[PDB]
């Protein structure tokens, strides 16, 4: 009975977006998020912007086994209870996902609580988009007045052309490959450490981001895996009802990165400390 499995998995306890944010701020915690692509990778599959890699899969598994505490919040998709928050397409996607990974989800995740992987996904799949403004305003309090190090891909351009990070005191960016970043992992970690002094680190880098956040946290940094936050903010700012493609940068779930018409944004260019790849 697949239904039986659905009920059993509702034993997994995720702190919803706003509650996750309170945990993060109260504890100054790093944040690592596991989504469908991470489970795909951990179980042996390649995903649109990251080929399967055995070392990556192993690290992801180790990280998911780490208990959430004062230093790190480990997050899962917030779909195990109150699935009715999400639109029909999203509900179907996620149920098929966690049923397909019954073997995995049944044995992987018996921590007392997890954060929400959807702290980066606060808008587009919701039926009631009313709390979204509150979600983004709470997110923004993470970086208001902070010096940021943003580690992201060449097409991510997080906050470029919008006001998401306007209140950050400064931004430096380590710009990595838009796909298959794990290939360059050692260099990414090395340069992130070098540039992280007195900065809050934000990471938008697919599966590679999870390892980076974990390794940085072990070395004593606060690093926050924010994934596709920019896409959701862009959709939110334009009052989108569906996932419309952005023309000037990467768009979540258009992960082949086709049809992009880049611009030269001087402010963005001046923030770039180095490119990897
Ligand atoms: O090798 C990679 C893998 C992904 N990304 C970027 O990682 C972000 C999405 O990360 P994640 O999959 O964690 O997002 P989520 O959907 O879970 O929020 C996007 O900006 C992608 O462009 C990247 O730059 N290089």
């Amino acid at each position: 009975s697949e239904f039986a499995s659905m009920k059993r998995l509702s034993e997994i306890k995720v702190l919803p977006i706003l509650e996750s944010l309170k945990y993060i701020k109260h504890n100054h915690a790093s944040v690592v998020r596991f989504g469908d692509g991470e489970i795909d990778l951990m179980t042996g599959h390649s995903i649109p912007y990251q080929d399967y890699n055995e070392k990556l899969a192993k690290r992801l598994q180790q990280i998911l086994q780490t208990k959430s505490d004062e230093k790190l919040l480990v997050c899962l998709p917030d779909v195990f209870s109150n699935m009715d928050r999400y639109n029909q397409n999203a509900r179907h996607f996620w149920e098929r996902h966690f049923l397909k990974y019954s073997e995995f989800y049944l044995n992987c995740c018996d921590a007392p609580f997890y954060g929400s992987t959807f702290i980066s996904r606060p808008y587009i799949d919701l039926i009631d988009k009313s709390p979204s403004e509150a979600y983004f305003e709470s997110l923004k309090e993470l970086w208001r007045g902070k010096d940021l190090l943003i580690v992201e891909g060449a097409t991510s351009r997080s906050g470029v052309g919008n006001d998401l990070f306007v209140a950050a005191s400064s931004i430096k960016r380590l710009v990595c490959p838009s796909k298959n970043a794990f290939q360059y992992y050692d260099e990414i970690l090395r340069l992130t450490e070098k540039n992280a002094k007195n900065r809050l680190i934000l990471v938008m880098l697919g599966p590679t981001a999870k390892v980076l956040v974990a390794d940085l946290t072990t070395k004593g940094y606060q690093a926050i895996d924010l994934g596709h936050i920019d896409s959701e903010y862009e959709w939110y700012e334009m009052g989108a009802t569906y996932k419309v493609k952005l023309t000037n940068k990467h768009t979540a779930e258009f992960n082949y990165d086709e049809g992009i018409e880049l611009e030269f944004s001087q402010e963005y260019q001046e923030q770039i400390v180095a490119r990897i790849g």
